């Protein structure tokens, strides 16, 4: 029963995506338990143009400790979960917001729009990726954002 | 209800595929894939606000500009995602081409993109594209700031 197996996987995986997106506060310290042992998470949109990937359930648990310090009240909001034709692949559109307490920068407030990709293997997350506009993180840190000159562009 | 949803999803998928494969002079007619009041544009920009192109007529005018400033643009590595909403699709892809912006040196622009497509009565009501603007800055020779990482776990 291929269809029955796919339906069951999609239903379970959706529950894991929901749980991930609703994980807040001290529960963030256990969010890595939603991943496979070799699971990868992280931020795919950065100033360098390369992802910052956090590799392995153990490193993901270590990152959570840092995350609670530097984003102490972070929440995802406006959460819209998208199932796909692949029962093991979901997308989420949402916003996120919270204080940002990055080392060596003034404390700030960070808001952004996010897309998340979740790929599953055997009931847990194998790959999580988040995509945002880094310009908004720059603004939250007081970093000057470059501006494309629009004089010559239609408007 | 289910027959209607299946029919919508199958037709809408063909439109997404056509959009993503549209290149060259055919870009001048891509706006015909939209409703009269359809919206398209770039949701990730330096200002933090979208640059939305409102209405099928304005979309057709934007295509003319697009063919001048992105004269050979191609979408590659296209992955189309249907969803539980037969009228909502997402696409993960890359894009590449020359960038010829007014008052900047000619460059080569490459980026990773996500696209959202929402449909109404067989045509695109809302198209949005999401990318990392730092790569467009680099293509234009604009300096990209660097978040200092010394204090961050490595
Ligand atoms: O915000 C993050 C981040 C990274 C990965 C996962 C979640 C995040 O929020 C970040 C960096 C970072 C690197 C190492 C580390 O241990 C903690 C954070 S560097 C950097 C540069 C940018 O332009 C924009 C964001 C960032
Ligand atoms: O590239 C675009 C663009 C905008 C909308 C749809 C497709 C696009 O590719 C663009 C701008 C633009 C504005 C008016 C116009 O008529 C033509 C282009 S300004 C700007 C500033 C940024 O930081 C990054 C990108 C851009």
């Amino acid at each position: 029963s291929e269809n029955r197996a796919q339906v069951a996987a999609r239903q379970h995986n959706r529950k894991i995506v929901e749980q991930y997106m609703h994980t807040r506060g001290e529960a963030r310290l256990k969010r890595h338990l939603l991943f496979t042992e070799d699971g990868v998470g992280g931020l795919w949109t950065t100033d360098s143009g390369q992802p910052i990937a956090i590799r392995g359930r153990e490193k993901l648990g270590e990152h959570a400790v840092w995350s609670l310090q530097c984003f102490p009240d972070w929440v995802w909001t406006d959460i819209q979960i998208f199932e796909t034709q692949d029962p093991n692949w979901f997308w989420v559109e949402c916003r996120g917001e919270g204080a940002i307490v990055f080392p060596g920068y003034p404390r700030g407030q960070y808001r952004n729009h996010f897309l998340h990709s979740f790929r599953f293997e055997n009931g847990l997350i194998k790959e999580q990726r988040e995509f945002m506009n880094p310009c908004e993180q720059f603004r939250s840190l007081g970093i000057e954002v470059p501006e494309v000159r629009r004089d010559g562009l239609p408007s």
